[PDB]
């Protein structure tokens, strides 16, 4: 469709204080009602626009009078010569058995859901769709009641009735006034977990989470984390829930993770369901991290909602800050950070330098749907934590306080945010505000230099980022950048200036400048941008030794952590290079001396020991490039795995035998222990293959839990071992009739490294299993297979190219959010080599020339080939 621009927000014409809607449900037919109490704020000859997709409309009435004064435009019911107050009567159909997009209101197996978020309650009735209008919700549901025992919307049963022809009918009513993308209804047959909650204040809560008949054994951990969630908003935000019931329902066909919808969160079952023998450490870590999402949404995003679509960060980077924290508090703090910053620098950073870059507050949007982004999402949350970085926590939470006491009840901006954490703490945020407006990933260049005379260190810090598909305007960014400077000991030398304490945390401010440190009584090893203090490429001349200096003395472990990602940076560089001239891995010995120390020290915290044995995932890989050749990736990936398994063969095993865990717990000692344990056997399955086949084939089927069974079949896979095919069938055979358990099979499959890998995801289109109606199947086979197979979807062929391209034919009639999100990966075409881009762009043009072209597809596609 058309382009919308931030610049043009206006104040509506018009504003809806309380709507009274009707369903008559039914699959095929649905016939709804909606009484809308309207004001008119603007001229008197300014018309009423609704918008309004794929509605059938039945009548218009204004005050009960059949209105003869309205016209149907594309996307719009515009209504002429109305009174200053009146109510708006419409009623339309809608049919949620035809709609396959998976936006309004839409069947998820037998059950009936809603998805509103961003612009979909306009597939469901003519209404201001814009989240600057809050209204009271009033919502009754008639159906059938063998097919839909239950109905649910926001709110509180207020009112029940029996009909005639085994129909019933239950209405709700919400009285926290809201914008539409916060609607939600759900109908159908399901168990229900039922639970309570009593807030710090005595406010009891009925909870209850709502599955499909069976599979009442795999909700109770996201009770708990629901539980842990509101806990935890008391004890670190203050926050309590605000009303009688929370609802929780699981679904199987969604294109988001989860819902925030006020009192009655729908989720992706993927985020809900566990078992021990069906779901990992990280999907209990996941469910947790999704739940405290939508429950933290509950002040962030529903109590203080967005103006426009254009402030979605508000809500979402503040409400991913949020669930980092939770997971944080709860478990280990440094692991949370690390796989955060991996997120950042390997999904984001490609992100901000593609053509779909775009500031965390976007200025153009053409399909809403598409800034539901890793930037906005992550990047956001980097920039909220950069806020508390400069605030401190004390600060922090009044400028949150203050941000809620003047905001409660009202839609605001990004800007409104930061001018209360401004306000309330008394810190200068002027300058910061251009995070807000500015794409792209800033570099930091680092020199320094210690005078031995004066004991004086200097560093010399500089910025710029480079100008992206979107702006060609760059400007200096407020950077906390923060430092610890080491002696010869591993001691913290202290910060000072003129004989006063400095802060750690710098303001780099400016393009170019220079801080100078007195009393640095020793020549230091530097921490530089600690914690990932400003989301940033850093650039600093490290030595190796510096780096293995910070492995072994860094305060922070996340610190430890980062220096070992700097030491492989420059040997997997440096093994690319060799890969494109036919030579073989080389790898200094003390590189490997560092990686056997982290194994074999017994005083690390083990969860830290794993993550530094984890190599950088092929996306990590790639940003160290500026052409990326993604076979090279692959192939150094796989030989550097390879070397460190040979070289390190002896202190693997031992510390792979020393983890063994008998009882299986979700703790979070144990999911260490276990996650080391694992990263050890990974390793192991690319050293000797007897004793790999061995380990792996022993792992999987003596296995007590689904994380166990899947390191060792991931392993299999990822080594091509000889026991893989067997072990990967027994699987399907014994999961094939669950669908979350077989996504995990699924991106085994996609991700293979065997040599005729899209030969078998073309055939998996046919399994058991697989369907391209459920968004998770689409993602865990199509999906994986292009994000995450970079060296098969970029064969030298075309192939994966031509693959995606029919894949997209068929979604982007289907489901164009799920197509949009397929379609990532060429539109990085500017990033591969030249033969490569030809065959990218060509792709994208059989793409563009579709018939019903979506807009989701559009955007990308048109911004790709500028
Ligand atoms: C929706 O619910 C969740 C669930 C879990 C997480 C945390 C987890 N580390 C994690 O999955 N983190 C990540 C990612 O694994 C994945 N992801 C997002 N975008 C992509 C992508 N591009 C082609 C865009 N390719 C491959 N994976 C991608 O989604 C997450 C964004 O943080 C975040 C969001
Ligand atoms: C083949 O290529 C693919 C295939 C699938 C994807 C979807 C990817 N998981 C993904 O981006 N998914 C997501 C994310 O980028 C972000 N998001 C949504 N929910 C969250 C979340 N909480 C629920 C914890 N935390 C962090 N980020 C979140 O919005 C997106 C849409 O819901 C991407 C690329
Ligand atoms: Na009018
Ligand atoms: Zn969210």
């Amino acid at each position: 469709p058309q382009a919308k621009y931030r610049h043009d927000y206006r104040a509506p014409d018009y504003q809806i204080t309380d709507i009274d809607l009707t369903f008559d449900l039914d699959a095929q037919k649905t016939v709804v009602t909606a009484v809308s109490q309207a004001v008119r704020h603007g001229a008197s000859d300014a018309p009423l626009r609704l918008n309004g997709e794929d509605l059938k409309l039945v009548s218009v009435h204004i005050n009960d009078e059949p209105w003869t004064a309205w016209k149907e435009e594309e996307g719009a019911l515009v209504i002429s010569n109305l009174p200053e107050r009146f109510t708006l009567k419409i009623i339309n159909e809608i049919s949620p058995a035809a709609n396959t997009a998976l936006e309004g209101l839409y069947q998820s197996g037998d059950a009936l859901c809603t998805q509103c978020e961003a612009e979909g309650f306009r597939h469901i009735t003519y209404y201001l769709d814009r989240p600057d209008v809050l209204a009271r919700f009033t919502t009754k549901i008639i159906a059938d009641k063998i097919k839909y025992p239950f109905l649910l919307s926001n709110g509180n049963r207020v009112a029940q009735g029996e009909l005639e022809n085994g129909r019933h009918w239950v209405q709700w009513q919400d009285p926290f006034p809201k914008p539409c993308y916060l609607f939600a209804l759900v109908a159908g047959d399901f168990d229900v977990l039922r639970d309570t909650f009593t807030t710090r204040s005595g406010r009891e809560v009925a909870l209850e989470l709502y599955v499909d008949r069976g599979n009442l054994d795999r909700a109770p951990w996201a009770m708990t984390s629901l539980k842990n969630s509101m806990k935890w908003d008391e004890e670190r935000f203050g926050l309590e829930y605000d009303l009688d019931i929370y609802m929780i329902v699981a679904v199987d066909f969604f294109n988001m993770g989860a819902m925030e919808n006020k009192g009655l969160n729908i989720f992706n079952s993927k985020y809900v369901l566990a078992r021990t023998d069906t779901a990992t450490d990280k999907d209990y870590l996941d469910i947790e991290r999704v739940i405290g999402h939508a429950y933290f949404h509950n002040w962030t995003g529903n109590r203080v909602t967005c103006r426009d679509w254009f402030q979605l960060s508000l809500k979402e980077g503040l409400t991913v800050f949020r669930d980092q924290e939770f997971s944080s508090d709860l478990g280990s703090r440094a692991v949370n950070r690390i796989n955060n910053v991996r997120t950042m620098r390997g999904l984001q950073f490609a992100e901000d330098a593609s053509p779909m870059a775009h500031p965390i507050r976007p200025d153009m949007v053409i399909e809403m749907n598409n800034f539901y982004t890793l930037t906005v999402y992550e990047k956001g949350a980097e920039v909220i934590r950069m806020i508390h970085t400069l605030l401190g926590e004390e600060n922090f939470q009044k400028g949150m306080q203050l941000y809620f006491e003047r905001h409660d009840g009202s839609a605001a901006t990004c800007d409104d945010f930061v001018q209360a954490m401004e306000d309330a703490s008394n810190v200068d945020l002027s300058h910061f505000r251009r995070w807000y407006s500015q794409s792209g990933t800033p570099i930091v260049t680092v020199k320094d230099d210690y005078n031995p005379e004066t004991e004086q260190y200097t560093l010399t810090i500089s910025q710029r980022t480079p100008a992206t598909p979107d702006q060609a305007e760059k400007q200096p960014l407020h950077i906390p950048f923060a430092i610890e400077l080491y002696d010869n000991e591993g001691k913290v030398i202290p910060l000072q200036k003129g004989g006063h304490p400095v802060n750690s945390v710098l303001n780099v401010t400016q393009a170019e400048q220079t801080f100078v440190f007195d009393n640095v009584y020793f020549q230091p090893v530097p921490a530089l941008l600690c914690e990932f203090s400003a989301p940033v490429k850093l650039e600093y001349k490290w030595s190796d030794q510096q780096l293995t200096f910070l492995m072994r003395h860094a305060r922070n472990d996340f610190s430890r952590w980062d220096a070992a990602q700097s030491l492989l940076a420059t040997y997997i560089k440096l093994n690319v290079a060799r890969h494109q001239q036919g030579q073989p891995l080389s790898l200094p010995v003390h590189v490997a001396d560092a990686f056997r120390a982290v194994l074999l020290d017994e005083k690390i915290d083990p969860a830290l020991a794993a993550e530094i044995l984890t190599l950088p995932s092929v996306n990590e890989m790639a940003e160290l490039f500026d052409i990326i050749d993604p076979i090279a990736i692959a192939e150094v990936r796989e030989a550097l795995t390879r070397t460190l398994a040979t070289e390190l063969a002896d202190e693997l095993l031992a510390i792979y035998n020393a983890n063994y865990q008998s009882e299986y717990r979700v703790e979070h000692e144990d999911i260490a222990k276990r996650t080391l344990r694992n990263a050890c056997l990974r390793f192991l399955a690319f050293g000797e293959t007897h004793l790999a086949d061995v380990l792996v084939s022993k792992q999987f089927h003596e296995a007590n839990n689904m994380t166990d069974a899947l390191a060792a079949l991931s392993a299999a896979v990822a080594a091509q071992l000889p026991c893989r095919d067997a072990l990967m069938q027994e699987y399907d055979d014994k999961w094939h009739q669950n669908g979350l358990v077989m996504d995990k099979w699924f991106i085994l499959q996609a991700t293979s490294p065997a040599a005729n890998v899209l030969e078998t995801v073309r055939g998996l289109l046919q399994h058991r299993s697989f369907t391209m109606s459920n968004p998770n199947r689409i993602r865990s086979l199509i999906g994986a297979f292009a994000g995450s197979n970079p060296a098969a979807f970029h064969a030298e062929d075309g192939s994966g190219y031509l693959f995606l391209v029919e894949m997209l034919t068929d979604l982007n009639s289907r489901n164009p959010q799920v197509a949009s999100r397929l379609i990532e990966p060429l539109i990085r075409l500017k990033r591969y080599d030249a033969k490569r881009q030809e065959k990218m762009r060509a792709a994208l043009e059989q793409l563009k020339g579709l018939e019903n072209l979506s807009g989701d597809l559009y955007e990308k596609i048109t911004k790709a080939l500028a």
